[PDB]
């Protein structure tokens, strides 16, 4: 659970990033849009995650006209674990 | 913003929690040891005290009773004001 939460975390931050890379947005742009620190923006940019949680990268996601969707499903019959995935639609 | 969506989130993701305990129709003697949390914390998820659960342990409890979390990243449509984060139970 500790390995799939810091999954979580830098697939979120890895969709954000790519985000910011399609605005071609600056880190001082980005800074102001995500309404965060200069330095909460470096961290982010270089995937430094420790001090962002699962709910802060989503609001972040949403700070850049990103909804977030969270979908609940039970796994198949046909399946040994449920999973986190994170999905782009 | 900002707490309060947090919470709401939180609030979601409980609720669908809970649902799937009530389906699985399991005792909080049986959630907890399933969950592998001790049951003052099954108590406090049943009665949505959600203080000591962080959205990340809320999404780990689900796939330990078997759901999948799948989070979807979608532009917002262009005539919401804002985007947001909503919890569905698929």
């Amino acid at each position: 659970p500790d390995a799939e939460e810091r999954q979580t975390k830098l697939r979120l931050a890895y969709a954000l990033n790519a985000v910011i890379d399609r605005a071609r947005l600056s880190q001082a742009a980005a800074a102001a849009r995500l309404g965060i620190n200069q330095p909460k923006v470096s961290a982010l940019r270089n995937y430094k995650l420790e001090g962002f949680s699962v709910e802060r990268l989503m609001t972040l996601l949403n700070a850049l006209d990103q909804d977030v969707e969270i979908v609940i499903r039970k796994k198949p019959r046909s399946r040994a674990a449920a999973r986190i995935s994170v999905v782009a639609a």
